[PDB]
């Protein structure tokens, strides 16, 4: 039961010692984030562990991180860890591999350009107003608001109308067929019962794929696949893709449905979780919240509606976002499969190892960050935005295979915050978890949901 | 690839010849019902086929059927075909085996007595009124009603309030947390992609059970399991069970949740489908519908509300129900695992064969029924209700392991029909499928749903 | 990954704490024997552990052992742990279950009677002479003999000629087709790579059975199955079985081949291993060897050939055999599946637990045996053969399902020893492992094989 | 159950229609060879079928064959069909993939050069004499010789002494530890029970690999792996490899054991089967046998021993060998996995299709061969050795990935024949199967083994 459990002692790379079959997964009982810090402390800058029989080589040196993520990306480190069972979602850009991915990353890049984004801002802006009106209704009546629902509803109101042209007040219309399905599109908990069973028996993935079982539910996907058929057959992501097949080989039909779904998956709980973390930090730091409220009113006098250009104007906002993402990189880790034998920056890495960059832990490394547990938006000021190594702070990853939706994600979250801070202020409650505790699960998210008092300005 | 594909040629039992691995499942392309008639025609009164490597021995002789279902039930033919993956639903009475089942069938029988049923009629009767008001709203406005929704909603309005004490206008409140889950509780299509893959690779069931995959969704069950915890901790099925553990070993906690779930599963789409089939036949036979409307008004003058006793009074109603069930035994087949070697009525049956009684086909046998394709409620008159062999007409099966919910099912459906016929009459539409065609799937149900015109009296 | 890992803490039974998926198997790294002593020491007289997800309840009280092995044998504890993949060897008496086993234990019992055995002694006796002549050839030339080969060859020379009528000097004819196959029939190492993988993924057994993979090699079995066809079609086990189908249902054809194979498996390495252990103890205790040589010459003056009756006459011989089996019960454990819920001697045992009696450890319990590490044949004298509890000393198990081949095994080993001690004396070598160390594997057998000097008398 | 069973109807490529799960394997009941001719007849020059869910695209045009085997070999068609479970034999040159294979094909090519072969001829020649003396012993006594044993023994006598330096008269020493193992190294019957079960459930391969089950037996490999350790640590293949790691990365240790094993596998039953087929054809064509006997005596007057150079001198010999290989290409098919999307000679081939060249059938195509059922060595005369398309006659395949052992195989077989024809003549028997019938199994080999009369000259 120990296939390749000698690999790291052989190469002389240090690490914790594995059990048979389980490898090191018993050590995930405190989450990846906590597991990654301990190993950074113990074994220094490079170590290895086993997810089952799967060797994983952690790296924390920025020259070496760059070679993985940037330089040898097309040659050696092109794909993320095999992830299954996936069905037709094998065509989604984030699961596809090698040349199929390159084709798709090309076919979809001109959809995430600044120009196309600047054209999407009016759509996104309209569900800001929906959010505020869904918030004043919460704030008028004395009652502690649970952010995850009001924000979770907002990330939906945008995902839909930006990648299908569908305009829903999902909070107020929780039953439009569309709203049920797409809310079943949550990020995957890789320490939940199933995915841990996949790591111990990845020989079961082919079995599951054959049994037509999918991690992307077999019923959600069936609804959207035809719903797009009704859309196609009659300034958003779906349209910009339909264009990119009125010309690599143009995006097929099913290939298009796959991207739209993977966009929801990659965008829904990511955005919602970060918006929450930001409001938690503004609430538990009233000075920061006021300084930002003041910067918002300056650029936008008279509760003016935010634009693409006035969003890019506001620097304290940028610093708050970026500092929140430093504390809470909701990906936790970046990973690439090493598909040859290589020697990068003087270390031999055998074929088939998963190379892993422990973001969460590097973002909270005392060796690159002073007082790294503190919400301190000033590390990202124009004065200090220079002593920050872009291969240590990677909330969206780096390289050709980084977050294709980064500018969208950051513009989306910034408009929300702008309109919400314009109108309301956020004070803690007694029930607000202080200090916040992170779920020991496989998702970077708060143990207990964030609830705060909302008052109107 | 042919383990035991010689068994039936060895014993001298005739049948169609199997492919390797698939056995005879390619022959299910016209549904079990159509497959069963052909084999009855061809090979006579006893034949054998293979579901994968699983031999199944069909029988159509009533002395022999009785031995299986009645006599040697506890000794030889106690359990239905192994059905998985099931998780904790292995404790449901209909999936449990041998002594566990006997314990449960005992612990739950005094819940389906006439006395307890007669006490449940007022509850059931109240969602009759909900049904009619949900129907007049359909009938006031000129528009063809699709029965499956108005009736499907009714079977829900009763399942809930009779096995949990929860009172929902599920049609008008399609969002009460309770209504979403319990509507995901549909009968299993055993010719759908998954269950056919189970028949070819039943060696995959243990794998699925270990991966914590369930045929009873892992999320529906999680909602109900605690929802009962809130119910327990503060004249219906749930209460009568809570009593039966204030005393075999009293029903455990989880064992109770299992029964309530299996009741929904066994009762929801069964009832809805039969109510539809009955309305289809009343609509396409206006003479029968009028004769029954007339019998209803007699017993219940002035749109009087039906009672337990006036339901049992109405004989034409009984004949319509029973004749509909003859045409549409929504189970199609009865099955028992042969758990020893035996010789019943002079035939050797080896251990491990699935013995199967082809209800649908026997109900439409020209050899026991004249003009067996015709809706003819008079075969069930007190004059002819005698020339009917109870081992040929088995819409609820026979023996210790027949439908524990039979009197409930028949009383439930009869109250619906009574109140609906009192107030409305049902005429076809142009879009009404005539003749009705049965879905070639694994469920006895109409290809196209039943839509009819509803007019008010 | 912890299905039923709470069962023993729930019932209040103590034990070591399990890892997920692995249960306690990491604790088998010192063999079952050493694992069983520690648990006897620690948790007292009853404890529980997990082979994967499989709970196993150890018991060491003789009233309770008797209920399991003797009283409730037909009712509750009929079968040994499911053992697979087995193919047609599911018909072997030792793997078959419930009524199939009862049928076979009946059909084969009159083959292991004293009368039939007494008729087999001349056959067995002839390969005594073959053994001695294969030994004098070893002893004439100065060279340390490795017992396992000379004895292993003898157990073969008897297995063949007693269950097929085939007369081979397997040592001198190591190529007769028959000799190759039947030497591939070794007892199963349940801590070897494969069987440990079965305990962690017993959901893989059905898969293996379907892939036609067998633990009883698919080629050895193919040779014997037809070799018996040539035998049948033209005073030993094969003949006595062919008779028992010239009359429960008479033994089928394949059922007969299965028993003959399972006899080889159960008899080959068992006998060889015990004969070795006995010679080791005679060699490292020269007083015992001389006292037995002297008893042999008395009963059999002049190197007389042993008979059935003079074998039963020799009591010191009996004591040496029985005391060797106390130190080395080559089964180590006895096991029965608990197939209902029960309460035996005031302990609840849930359905599906494997109940296990730790022979090796009880035989070396200081609480029933003084100086239990010492070879002391006198504990079995007619004076002390009474203070010995037959449910503590179970080298062949007890009850209806004990070793059907016991009298044969004991008569077989005794004739070997008699003829070998008549002619030779056995002195250690420098290379003789002293003290003997037991293999930490899954078989009770010496780490290093036994080599001793043989000199002629 | 029909993943990608539409691919060939979609692309417009014709073929037989598949069953679910089985694809077309029911059509293998007459062997690949017979299946391939029918499809060549029916669908013309390009067709498609399914091995399970695995699409296979047959091609029979020589420009297109060349692109697959020669041109786009490194780019598109580098590997043979995934074949498992393989364990460490994944390092054998013939199973390894992509760059690992290129490394190995380089590291091992200078071992199959003419120069190295010419140095191996004296070794090979010595077991010619062993063969003849093992043959005169057969021919002196009047008795029909079964070629497969005398020749099978010869191919062993050479495999050993050319790839390990071990000199065995395996016929006369059938027990040297070495001889038992290496005779268990037979070519794989891909229509036997197991491998057909692999084609239907290739999702079971990962399971088997994890269970440590190997198609290259787990015991044969264990013997050789250490036997080489004794060899290494103290003019043949093993030595030439030990050199090639006294310098791509030099051949590792285990990588060397793997090649030696794969050499036995690729060389043992191949050579034996072809030598038989040649003797069958010489015996059933006495004119050819005499004309070759006469050519042998010319070049080698006085039963002179054959040399490397006099072997290359004899042209009728070449024609007999080459014409036998035309009738019996013991590979039957060549295959390459299509690892991108491509268009070769104007046909689109999707990623993941197995491209297959049906050698056996092309060699017996009436469209490239007149009277293609006839043993006619003259088609290979220097006059006609030109009208023969090297992509139609491919008994060793073509391209960078053709038979690395071709010159060895052809020199080996030619020396055997030379020395055997020098001394003996071969006449049929009454028991000689005439006409020869090919086994309908998955190996190209005679149904009934070849037996002929051997007389001495
Ligand atoms: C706060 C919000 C978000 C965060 C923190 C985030 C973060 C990330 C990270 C860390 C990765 C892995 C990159 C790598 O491997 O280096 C990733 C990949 C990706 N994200 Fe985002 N993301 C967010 C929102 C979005 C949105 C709105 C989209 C909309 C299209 C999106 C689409 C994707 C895609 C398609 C990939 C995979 C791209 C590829 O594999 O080529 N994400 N994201
Ligand atoms: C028209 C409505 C229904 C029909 C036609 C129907 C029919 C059947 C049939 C044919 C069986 C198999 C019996 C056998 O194997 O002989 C069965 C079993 C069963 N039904 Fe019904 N049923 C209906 C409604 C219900 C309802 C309302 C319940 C509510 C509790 C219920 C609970 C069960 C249970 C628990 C079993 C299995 C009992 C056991 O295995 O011991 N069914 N039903
Ligand atoms: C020193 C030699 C032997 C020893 C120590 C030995 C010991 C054992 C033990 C401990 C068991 C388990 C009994 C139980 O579960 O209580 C057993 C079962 C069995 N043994 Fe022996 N045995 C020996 C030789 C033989 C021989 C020569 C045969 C020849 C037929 C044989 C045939 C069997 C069979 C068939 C069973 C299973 C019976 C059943 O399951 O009903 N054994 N043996
Ligand atoms: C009559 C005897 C033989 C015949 C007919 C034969 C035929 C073949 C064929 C058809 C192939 C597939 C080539 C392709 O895919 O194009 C092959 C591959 C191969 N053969 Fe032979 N062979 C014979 C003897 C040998 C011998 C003696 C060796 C000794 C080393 C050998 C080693 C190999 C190897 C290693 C491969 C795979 C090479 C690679 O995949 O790169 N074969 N053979
Ligand atoms: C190496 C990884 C990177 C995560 O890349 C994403 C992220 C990260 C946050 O949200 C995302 C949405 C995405 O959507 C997509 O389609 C594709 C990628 C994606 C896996 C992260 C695992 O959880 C853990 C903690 C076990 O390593």
């Amino acid at each position: 039961g120990t296939h390749s459990h000698g690999l790291f002692k052989k190469l002389g790379i240090p690490g914790p010692t594995p059990l048979p079959f389980l490898g090191n997964i018993l050590s995930y009982h405190k989450g990846f984030c906590m597991f990654d810090m301990e190993c950074h402390k113990k074994y220094g800058k490079v170590w290895g562990f086993y997810d089952g029989q799967q060797p994983v080589l952690a790296i924390t040196d920025p020259d070496m991180i760059k070679t993985v993520l940037v330089k040898e990306c097309y040659s050696v480190f092109t794909n993320r860890r095999p992830f299954g069972p996936v069905g037709f979602m094998k065509s989604a850009i984030s699961i596809a591999e090698d040349e199929e991915w390159k084709r798709l990353r090309s076919l979809l890049s001109p959809t995430f350009t600044s120009g196309k984004l600047k054209e999407m801002v009016p759509i996104i802006a309209q569900y800001g107003d929906v959010l505020v009106r869904n918030l004043r209704r919460e704030a008028e009546t004395g009652k502690p608001v649970t952010l995850k629902d009001v924000f979770g509803a907002y990330s939906m109101d945008v995902i839909t109308s930006t990648s299908f042209g569908v305009n829903i007040d999902s909070l107020n219309n929780p039953q439009d067929p569309f709203v049920e399905n797409t809310k079943k599109l949550l990020r995957f908990d890789f320490l939940d019962p199933f995915f841990l069973s996949i790591t111990v028996f990845p020989f079961l993935i082919p079995i599951l794929e054959v049994l037509n079982i999918c991690v992307f539910p077999r019923e959600v996907t069936n609804f959207l696949r035809k719903s797009v058929k009704r859309m196609k057959e009659s300034v958003d992501f779906l349209q910009l893709m339909i264009d990119s097949q009125n010309s690599h080989k143009a995006l097929s039909d099913l290939e298009l449905v796959a991207q739209s779904i993977i966009f929801i998956f990659a965008g829904y709980e990511t955005t919602s979780s970060v918006l929450s973390f930001i409001m938690y930090e503004l609430a538990t730091h009233p000075d920061v919240q006021q300084k930002l409220q003041e910067e918002i009113d300056a650029v936008l006098p008279n509760k003016a509606p935010p634009t693409y250009d006035t969003v890019l104007q506001m620097e304290y906002l940028d610093m708050v976002v970026n500092e929140t993402l430093r504390l809470f990189p909701i990906a936790m880790r970046l990973e690439r499969v090493c598909k040859k034998d290589v020697e990068i920056n003087g270390m031999f890495i055998p074929k088939g190892v998963v190379v892993m960059i422990p973001s969460y832990a590097l973002h909270r490394d005392p060796k690159y960050w002073t007082e790294p547990e503190k919400f301190l938006p000033e590390r990202f000021s124009k004065k200090n935005k220079d002593n920050i190594d872009p291969y240590i702070y990677t909330p969206f990853g780096s390289g050709p295979r980084n977050c294709i939706g980064m500018r969208f994600a950051l513009m989306n979250m910034k408009l929300a915050l702008i309109r919400v801070l314009q109108n309301f202020s956020f004070k803690p409650c007694k029930e607000t978890q202080i200090p916040l505790k992170l779920s020991l699960g496989g998702l970077l998210q708060p143990e207990k949901p964030v609830v705060l008092k909302v008052e109107s300005r």
